[PDB]
Formats: C-alpha cells, sequence, structure tokens
C-alpha cells in the first residue's frame, strides 16, 4: 500500500526532495557512498532509511533498484550511468534533473518495452524554466500571436550581500566543471540565423543583462539553444537563447584567468607537489621571477582590462586568493584543478549567508492584430541563511519540482512511458499546478511596452 | 529611575524608538499633529500615552515639555529650534536625529546655561555613520597612520527584488526632494582642494559605484562634505566625500524628466484642474497629438538615451506611470508637484516588499611604516517584509540609535550639556557598544588593502 523510493542523494538538493517525499507518505531510502553521509542527510525525517552504496558498482546498484518502485538520480548524469539502464533491467521508474542526451534517448525504446517512465529535466533549469517557457508560448500562439524572440536566463548565485569575493560567486562542489564550462562554445538563434560563438569569446559576449534596478547581472549563452526552435515549437522566432546569469565582474575575472593560463588542465610537472603558490603561479603565468611585481607585470602583459580601477581590483582579487603568497598549493597536476582547490576553499557559502536564484524568460511578441509587446516570466528567490536549517533557494527549486515528479510517476499522474522531459501541457500542467498551489513555486508574468 | 519622555512623532522611525523606550520601562507620551495618528502608534504599546499637540504653540509646548524629562523631536528639522527653545525654558533634555543646523548651534550656550543635553545627529545617517567613520579614523591616528581619503555613501532603497519600477526607488513621504537632489550643487575635497559641482552638472556625476558584485549602485555627493575635514579631524585627507546611493537607471530616468520638463516648477494654469494625463503631458512636453504615438516621439526628440534598449525601458516606465493614459491627475499646481502626486501613489512599499539600507565608508590609509591600505566599514540590511509586524531597515536603523541615545541622556551615560552630535569617543563608544551588543547593529570592517 506504500510506495518506496531509492534516492541517489547528492548534497543539498537531497534534503528538500526527501522532505517532500517522506511527507507524502512515501518510504525513501537515501543512498550515499558513505553511510554517515546518508544518516546526517536523512535525520529529522520519518520513513527515512539511510544506507551505503557505490553507484559505480553495477550489481550493488542493480540489486538496490529492485527493492523499490522508482529511482531518483540527483547526480549529474554521465555517459557512463547505469542508473537508467538498471531501472530498465528492473522495470523500475526513474526521475532525474538531468538533460535528455542522445545517449539517454537511445534507451527510450527499451524503457518503453520495460513499461517504465524515465522523467528528466525537471529541476530548476532544466525544469521550472521549461514549464513557464512553454506556458507563455502556448498562451501566445492560442491568441494568434507570434514569439519573435525567446530569451531565458537563470543564475544560481549568492545573495548580493554575500557576493563579496572576486567572482561574486560561491562553490559547493568541484568548481572543476563550473570553470571548465566557462570557455565552451555556444550556438543560438539571432536574426533568424544559427549564430555560433567559440569559447575564445564566450566571456567576451557575457554582457550586462538588465532585469531589476537593484541587481548587477551579466548573461552569456548556453552550449546550444538552437534545438529549442523545435522543442518549444517556435518556428517564427528569430532570436532564441537559453543562458546563464552571473554578477558584474565575473566574465572579466575569468577572462584574465584564461589569458594568463590558469584555466589549463594540461598536466604540469611542478603542479603535483606542495610548492608555494608564489612559485606555482610564476610557472603557470610564465614569469621570470616568483616576485609579486614580476608576476603582476607578467599578468598585466598577457591580460586585458577595461580600466585601471578594475585592473587594480582584479589584481587585488588574485592576491586575495593567495596565488602570490608562500602558502602551499594543494597539488592537482594542472593549473585549473590546482586553482579550484583554492577557489573552493576560499569561496564557500559561510554560515549565515544566503544564496539566490534568479530566473527570467523574455518574449518579444507580435500579436494577431500586429501589436508588439515584450513579456517576462520571473522567479527571484533567496535561500534560507546557512546554518539556520532551511533550504537554499537552489536546493529548493531543484529538489521540490523533482519530488513532485516522483509523486506524479508513482500515482500515475505522469503515465507516458519511455524517456521524457517536461515538453507538453499533458506533463507540465499537473507539475505547474502542484508547484504553484501547494508550494508557491511559480514564475510571475508581466507585460512591457 | 522611572522617567518619562515627550515624543513629537512623525511616522515609521517613530515605532522602533517607542518600542525600545517603553520596553525599557520608560513612559512615553506620543504627540502628533492629530490625536488620531498618535493613538495608532501607541496602540497597545505599554506605558504609552497618545496626545494631540501644537508644537507651534509656545505655551502648550512648554506645558507638555515640563511634564517629562526629555523631548524627542522626530518632526521636520524646521521645528527643532522651536522645540529646543522650549526645552531651555523648562530645563528639559532633547534628542533629535537631525543635523545640527546654525540655529541649533546658536542655542549651544543657552542650552548649557539651562543644564540640558541636546543630542542630535544620532539616527542612521547622520548617526551610525558618524560613529563608525570616527571610530576607524581614531584607530588609524592612534596607530600613527593617516587618512588620505574618506568616502561615505548611504542609501535607503527597496531591496533588489522589490526594485522593479522606473527609479528603483520607493517613497514613503513626499517624492519632491528625491527627484531634485540631482540638481543641487555639491562641495567636497578632491586631491587636496575644495571642489564644487554646480547643480547643472551634478547629474553627470551619478556614476556606477562598486561595493558588492551583486548590487548595481550609483552614487552622488551631498551638498557639502568639506566641513568634515574638521569634524572628523582629518587634515591629512585629500579626498572627502559623503554622499547618497541609488540603483542603476535612477539618474537616467531623472534626466529624461528634466529634459522634457516634468521637473519644471512654473505654475501653469492647465495643471490646477483635474485633466487626463494624456493632455497634461502633451502640454508639459509641448507635443502635437495627445496620443502616445506623438507624445512619445516628442520625448524621444528632446531627451537622450544611452541605448535604444534603455530608451524602450524608460518610455515603458513613463507609460507604466500612466502619464500617457486617460485617467485624470492629482493637480498640485505645476509639473513637478503634479508628477510627484502620481509617483507617491504608484511607487510605495506594498505587502511582502522590503527595503534596504546600504552604508559604506571607504578609507585609503597610509600606515606608520609607510605601507598603504584600503579599509571599508559596511552596514547592509534588509527590512522586514511589509505585512509582518517587523521594522523596515530604515526605521530600525534610525529609530533604535535614537532610543539608545535617549536612554543614555536619561541615565547619565551621556552627560555633556549643550547642543551635541556624536563626534568623539566619549559619546560614541557607549553608543556603539550598546548598539552592537544589544541590537546587533554595527558596521563590519574589512581590509581591501
Amino acid at each position: 500500500a506504500t510506495k518506496s523510493v531509492l534516492m541517489l542523494g547528492s548534497g543539498f538538493v537531497t534534503r528538500p526532495t526527501l522532505d517532500v517525499l517522506t511527507d507524502s507518505g512515501i518510504k525513501v531510502t537515501v543512498a550515499c557512498r558513505t553511510l554517515e553521509s546518508a544518516k546526517k542527510l536523512s535525520a529529522g525525517v520519518q520513513h527515512s532509511t539511510p544506507i551505503s552504496l557505490d553507484v559505480n558498482d553495477d550489481a550493488a546498484l542493480d540489486a538496490e533498484v529492485a527493492k523499490h518502485d522508482l529511482v531518483i538520480s540527483l547526480i549529474p548524469y554521465t555517459f557512463h550511468a547505469t542508473v537508467i539502464k538498471s531501472a530498465i533491467r528492473q522495470k523500475k521508474h526513474v526521475v532525474t534533473t538531468s538533460y535528455v542526451s542522445p545517449a539517454m534517448m537511445e534507451l527510450d525504446q527499451a524503457a518503453k518495452d520495460a513499461g517504465i517512465t524515465v522523467m528528466n529535466e525537471i529541476g530548476l533549469d532544466p525544469g521550472i524554466d521549461h514549464l513557464y517557457a512553454i506556458k507563455t508560448i502556448e498562451e501566445v500562439h492560442a491568441a494568434g500571436g507570434k514569439i519573435k524572440t525567446f530569451l531565458s536566463y537563470c543564475g544560481g548565485l549568492p545573495a548580493p550581500e554575500s557576493s563579496d569575493n572576486p567572482l561574486g560567486y560561491k562553490f559547493s562542489w568541484s568548481s572543476r566543471g563550473v570553470l571548465l564550462a566557462l570557455r565552451n562554445a555556444a550556438s543560438f538563434y539571432k536574426d533568424g540565423k544559427v549564430t555560433n560563438v567559440a569559447g575564445p569569446e564566450l566571456m567576451a559576449t557575457a554582457k550586462p543583462y538588465f532585469i531589476y534596478p537593484g541587481f548587477a547581472f551579466v548573461a552569456y549563452p548556453n552550449r546550444d539553444s538552437t534545438p529549442y526552435k523545435e522543442r518549444y515549437q517556435i518556428p517564427e522566432a528569430d532570436n532564441i537563447v537559453r543562458g546563464t546569469l552571473r554578477y558584474q565582474g565575473f566574465p572579466q575575472f575569468i577572462k584574465v584567468l584564461v589569458d594568463i593560463g590558469f584555466l589549463s588542465d594540461e598536466e604540469q610537472p611542478f603542479l603535483k607537489e606542495a610548492i608555494p603558490w608564489k612559485e606555482a603561479t610564476q610557472k603557470i603565468v610564465k614569469a621570470s621571477s616568483a616576485s609579486e611585481q614580476d608576476i603582476v607585470s607578467t599578468i598585466v602583459s598577457n591580460a586585458t582590462f577595461e580600466s585601471t580601477e578594475e585592473q587594480k581590483r582584479i589584481v587585488a582579487g588574485l592576491k586575495w586568493l593567495g596565488i602570490f603568497s608562500d602558502k602551499k598549493i594543494t597539488p592537482r597536476g594542472n593549473a585549473l584543478d590546482t586553482l579550484c582547490a583554492t577557489l573552493e576553499e576560499k569561496m564557500q557559502f559561510e554560515e549565515g549567508e544566503r544564496d539566490l536564484v534568479m530566473l527570467q524568460h523574455k518574449f518579444e511578441i507580435e500579436n494577431k492584430d500586429g501589436s508588439r509587446e515584450t513579456r517576462t516570466s520571473s522567479l527571484c528567490e533567496y535561500g534560507a541563511p546557512i546554518g539556520s536549517g532551511g533550504y537554499s533557494a537552489m536546493a529548493k527549486l531543484v529538489g521540490v519540482p523533482c519530488a513532485v515528479a516522483v509523486k506524479f510517476v508513482l500515482d500515475g499522474t505522469i503515465s507516458d512511458r519511455g524517456v521524457l522531459a517536461p515538453m507538453n501541457s499533458k506533463i507540465n500542467d499537473p507539475l505547474m499546478k502542484e508547484l504553484k498551489e501547494k508550494y508557491g513555486i511559480e514564475c510571475k508574468e508581466k507585460v512591457v511596452a
């Protein structure tokens, strides 16, 4: 009479999802590579069963999956992910917050044959963003209007009062990919044409993006948004971009890091020994001395700055990280990874601080009668203060939608089998309704000249 | 030692002051221009007594003043001389949150002869700012250092999430003054000399002012900061500026109002009769057709825009205000006063919204050993949401410091007689200690060196 769920926990997002599931009368068994991790992550909630589990272990996982009705994976989905394949073998349902990839799509037919539902892209982004993007588009098309440009930007940042560090950004994991994904390429629709931008300019396109007077945001496009002309069914749109929001100064600092060779993951002989940052930076930057003046002069000769005041701030930001000091580096074989070890240590959310999620869609509309209007769909939320025991906005907006999904797959509200994403009113309406009415999670629409 | 206070109330900042004093066992008589408003403030507040009082009536005032130990004048700075003259005849203490004007200083001797303490400039700014400015200045001088430059900016604004209006600003009183600020002159110290900026070009001065990556602030100097070379006793400072903070876009919207004449003072006949905005604006902008198409193309022809993008945002803002609509106005004589009317109505804190106080001092220091460093002292606070029973940040930061000062003048912690201000450690240290330990109110210091 009671459905149980296997949750492949992953940091923050775990608590919220667990709380929603356990409160709906669902048995949840929180799995983490460490038992203590799962216990401290499942304390305070009824019907919770923590256990140790290695997901990288086929038999171990495959065996646990059969013990429950559905598998939730909050772990960033990789090409090497047994999770879904295992659910197919066990004829068990799945819910992930990951993007549907071609690799994942190949498993569609076998998932259907197995009669299981694999619901993905239902966190914050992808997730809540799809729901509201499609909602507006359907409303517009129904009124005979046209979506001329579709823009969508989302940022998981620290609240402004907690953004005081060089990147105006706080980390909770491997900045490994956070930084890596900063020099990637991007494709999107502009002026009705598939425009592309190579990494060597991505941060150069990261320009100020106005939303509210109080915030200082910048925006850059995602990997590729072109697929959305079809996925969101907007053939008439000349501009289509799904991107990311960061605070002012983020791009410029990252760009300087790139320009001086700090984002290179190219293994270095000297970066696998606890040497002084001072010496490591000298080598990475290729200066002639480990002197701060020599390092700075070298950095200035290989970087670009918009102003002297900013150059001073960026250089000050680097010094603050300690890369000009004698403090030993924590070895990681390459520049990128060695720097991340320090970034992660110097830029974590500290007790009492708050994160912030800012999501906003922008639609340039051409009405039936020929009128033009710009509509926005926004979601701005602060997380509970670190240490207060609440949820960070990020953990809430990813974990709740995901938990709702699980519930809808368990009670049949979502019955389409196979590999899904929230791309049609049949799946989306139930999701938006429950998120708005029961949890207050929603995007607010507004019109502009 | 049971005591009573006469509080000439004036609004929002009145509550925190009343709560604190009464929670401390002090009896407070709340006097307003109307017994009605007085009763609303004292409603349910223990030890509070509402009354109606005419401050402009020497006899009535002397009569009430005599019945208590100290009078708090929270009404406009204009009645302060009047209030202090009464306090001198009755030999009662006084406390205000206003700047010591010439008129108040002239009563310095008389106040001392009557044996009374007249404590002023003890709210947020003037107030908390003085305390932390002087605190750092004194610590530097004591260590042998020098204050090469002193910068201080303060802003009482809407929280970023609640800033989505044409000015990124919320009014709680007359809008006139906030709109004119950008047309006043300013005087300050820059590179060792008195520098004056005439009102005509104070506008071009409201440039972006970096504090934290998350915020988009602009700043402009106060009417005159030069006296602070003396008041803060920093003869060695080449740069001295005390100013105001607003959000991005505030200057640009004000400039368009200037360029089109909506800030005009000239008493026109058309604007004293309740006519539709459509006509009022075309009259003020001197446009042909009183329809958007023509009123808009006119404004665009007499105003400048930093970009077509900002142009669309500003025009939409003017439209959102309704100055292009059919609904009648609130005729107050001329454009400025008439426009203010609508701003009052359209831009105020509404349920769920919260304000923000951002205060930051910046010090460029030259230590005893010659090394140079930069130090900031910061206070960043959000008010309680409009709806809950909490105080806004402005109210708390103004009212609490005021109450602490009142208590101190009553129990003798502050015994200096005459017209005072928080200008030395004798007064400030106690104020600072109490505000920090009991209320958590303090500016956090940091070294951007």
